[PDB]
């Protein structure tokens, strides 16, 4: 199997500060039921550059939140990543349905 191509792209925004900021990043979403986090928009085809954040929705299941902000996204499921992401926020309220519209309809070939 390997011909999963992207369903949504768009930034959201993850905690990364001594207080308590958010920042956005640009996280790419697959049909595979996986979407990968990056700090900028790197593309280039002569140094490819690896993922930053990898979130996964393949198994368990995600929350929609409104805390500290409106619109978020929250999780309870670790198996094996780099970052511990629970929560993260997206950059508007069309945004977040967006995400959650596309891991219901890529849940269907998922299973």
């Amino acid at each position: 199997m390997n011909e999963v191509s992207v369903i949504k792209e768009g930034w959201l925004h993850k905690r990364g500060e001594y207080i308590k900021t958010w920042r956005p990043r640009y996280f790419l979403l697959k049909s595979d039921g996986s979407f990968i986090g990056y700090k900028e928009r790197p593309e280039a085809p002569d140094q490819t550059l690896p993922p930053l954040n990898n979130f996964s929705v393949a198994e368990c299941q995600l929350m929609k939140t409104e805390r500290p902000r409106p619109n978020t996204f929250v999780i309870r499921c670790l198996q094996w990543t780099t970052v511990i992401e629970r929560t993260f926020h997206v950059d508007s309220p069309d945004e977040r349905e967006e995400w959650m519209r596309a891991i219901q309809m890529v849940a269907n070939s998922l299973k």
